[PDB]
Parts: C-alpha cells; structure tokens; sequence
C-alpha cells in the first residue's frame, strides 16, 4: 500500500516539476529575465524614482539592483527590448558622491558611462541604465522605465 | 528501506518547488495583480463594457472582481488606484431592480456604496463601479470600465 | 508509523502546491495567454517582422505559435481576436517554395488556409499569418504581425 502511494506522490511531484518549469518560461515572456537566483521584471511603463521605488517595494521586491556584470546584462536585455532607459535602486541622496543600495550599503559593482556620475547641475542623485548597459546619474524626478527585482 | 530513500528524495524536491514558486508568485503579480487572503485580483489593464468584461473573466476561469469584505475591497482599490481607472464589479440588479446580487444569485455580504448610492440614475444603472477612493456607485452597464477579474 | 505519516504530510503539501499552482496558472494566462492540452500560447502584445518574432520566442525557450489541430487553432484565434491583430505562425516555405514546414523541417500536419491561399502573392510570401477569423494566409516575412509564442 505504501509503495503504491509513494509512486503516486512521485508522479505528482514529477508532473509539478514539468508544469512549473513550463510556467516559468511563460511568466518571464516577454517582461522578465532570470539571472542566478534573481529575477528582473519590467512594469512596461515609466515613473519618477519615488513612484517606481514604491511600486517595487509594495510588490514585495525592490528596484533593479545589478550587482555583477551578469546581472547588468540581464537587466540590459529588458531595457533594450522596451527601448527605454530604467531606474536602478541606488542613490547618493544621503551623502553626495557616495552611491548606496536602499539598505545603505555601498556599491559592490558599478558600470558608469564615461565621466559619470557627474551630479549634473548639482542635482542628480538617482541612476539610469541605458540600452548600452552603461549607467548615468540622473535627476530623481525624471520618468524612467520601472524594473523591479525579486 | 528504499522507500525511505524515496520519501527523503521527494522532501528535497518539494522544498525546491515551494521556494521557487514563492518567488514566482511575487513576480507574476507585479504589476497587475493583488493577493488578499486566498483570492487574487488581476487587471487586464484596459476598459470594456460590463458584458464584455464579464465574458473575459469567465472564459479565463474566474469572474469579475467581487469584494466580499473590507479587506478585499481595499486590495481591489490598490489596483484601481495604480491604474487610475474605476473598475466594474461582478454584481448587478439586472434581475430585480434594487436587489444587487453576485453572478450566483446570492445577495451582497458586503458593500461600500458612496453616499446616496445606488440611485439607478436615469432609471438605467444596473452595474457597479469601484472608484479610486474605494467607494461604489451603480452605473450603466453599457459604460466602459477597467476590467479586473478574481481567481 | 514514521514513514507512512511522512507520506501523508508530504502529500498534503504537494496537493496544496497543486492547488496554488492551478490558481496562479489561471492568473498568469489572463489576459495574454491561452492553454490548450499541454501547450500554452502567450502573446507579447506587440507586432514584429518574422525574424524578430521568431528570435523573441526562441530566446524565451519556446517557438512561434504552431497550431497542430483545430483545437489548437481555436485557442490561438482567441488571442488574435482579443488583440485584434493577425499573428505570425512559425511555419515557412523558404526552403522549398509551396511546401510549408515547422522550424524542425517537418511538413504540416494541420492547416487552415483561407480560400485561395497559400498563393505566394507577388512571388514572395514565405511566412504565415492567422487572421481574427482563425484562417491562414501566406504573407511576406518582412511584414509586422502580432508576436505569439508557444511553450
Ligand atoms: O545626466 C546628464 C544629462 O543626461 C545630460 O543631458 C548629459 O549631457 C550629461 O552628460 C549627463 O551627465
Ligand atoms: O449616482 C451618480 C450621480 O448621479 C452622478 O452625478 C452621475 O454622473 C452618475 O452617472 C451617477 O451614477
Ligand atoms: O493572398 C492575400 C490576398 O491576395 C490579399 O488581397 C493581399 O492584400 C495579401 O497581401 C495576400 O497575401
Ligand atoms: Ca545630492
Ligand atoms: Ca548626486
Ligand atoms: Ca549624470
Ligand atoms: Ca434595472
Ligand atoms: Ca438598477
Ligand atoms: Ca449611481
Ligand atoms: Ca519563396
Ligand atoms: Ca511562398
Ligand atoms: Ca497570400
């Protein structure tokens, strides 16, 4: 009796593994990118930084925080697909010239475009990622593609 | 004996699925879904008249948004606010004027009518819209409102 | 005693996972997907030329929509109708004019050609579109059509 029910449970789990794997592909198409244990997903619209940040946090995630070249490339895929530069999570709102993650931690990876960050006009504390994957500091009030990470 | 090996094998596979799925739930509901209790609301992101909206939801295996508590109403309001578009609810007094019912025919267990509503304005409001402030208003079923289904 | 109850507990967990997964699957497919048998169609919601469309689907781990039966065709037609945009299918006769094949090179097992089609109009129609009425027409691959992938 026990072997009969373990065999049934094995069939259930194998079915679930197959169905779940299929569903993951469906979900990520066309607005998500999985890299390592992280998933980026775009909302497909633009918002100013504060509104974008709230959308991600309320969804149970945070704004895209690429922490390696591989993460940056995956994010860049969404930016290229939508043809809209995106906000990253990181700001120097606390200490000018020192960019940090929302937790307050200093950057462990950067991909700044030449000459950046430059606090242009003395008022750029947010960060956008271009279709070329490079970063530029930009005014937080500008509207950029919303991309969150989970 | 070898069944012990198997049960321990399944425990590991189940743990992986639970964890992987937990992450995908959050991803999936961003930005057009809202979970509340065991219910999930999901917007199509566009507007339709009632009959068309109803059909979309039922064909998808769900039904138009049917908030049955203040908590559900607040969750739905989150999507309405996010989209900045009033939505249809499932409920109508199409069968008996003045008596609003769910698609099953059951009477309301919860309502959040704006003051003075429902008023059957012009003698022809049999559907219900939820505003960005979360209040309800009866409205002509012919009007186009945000499509939000529950699953 | 220990092993039988572990089976019982583990199966309650799997069945709760099955239920949650089923719910999240319905949510996922509303409004841009359709399931039919073991196949799932999902639209990107925009138009692209064939080569671009094909690449999007393959990069996503699927392929362009490839209806292999009347039931599959009807499922796909729902999305086309919902978007009101004709969609590319995966199949082409680029290799041998007049002989439409799937990406694997296999000849068609199902077709739903509109009257008069395929006609290779202008001498250069090697891709396939599906209309809102579910019928197919051969069309120039350079044209832009709704992107619908299957998984
Ligand atoms: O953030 C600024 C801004 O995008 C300017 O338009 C550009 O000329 C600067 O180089 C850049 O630092
Ligand atoms: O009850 C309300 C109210 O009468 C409004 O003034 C009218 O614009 C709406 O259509 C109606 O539903
Ligand atoms: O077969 C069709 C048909 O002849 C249409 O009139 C033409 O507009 C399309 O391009 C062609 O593919
Ligand atoms: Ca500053
Ligand atoms: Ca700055
Ligand atoms: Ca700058
Ligand atoms: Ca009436
Ligand atoms: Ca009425
Ligand atoms: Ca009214
Ligand atoms: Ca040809
Ligand atoms: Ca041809
Ligand atoms: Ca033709």
């Amino acid at each position: 009796s026990l072997r009969q029910q373990v065999e049934a449970l094995q069939g259930q789990v194998q079915h679930l593994q197959a169905a779940f794997s299929q569903y993951k592909k469906v979900e990520l198409f066309p607005n998500g990118q999985s890299v390592g244990e992280k998933i980026f997903k775009t909302a497909g619209f633009v918002k100013p930084f504060t509104e974008a940040q709230l959308l991600c946090t309320q969804a149970g995630g945070q704004l895209a925080s690429p922490r390696s070249a591989a993460e940056n490339a995956a994010l860049q895929q969404l930016v290229v697909a939508k043809n809209e530069a995106a906000f990253l999570s990181m700001t120097d709102s606390k200490t000018e010239g020192k960019f940090t993650y929302p937790t307050g931690e200093s950057l462990v990876y950067s991909n700044w475009a030449p000459g950046e960050p430059n606090d242009d006009g003395g008022s750029e504390d947010c960060v956008e990622i271009f279709t070329n994957g490079k970063w530029n500091d930009r005014a937080c009030g500008e509207k950029r593609l919303v991309v969150c990470e989970f």
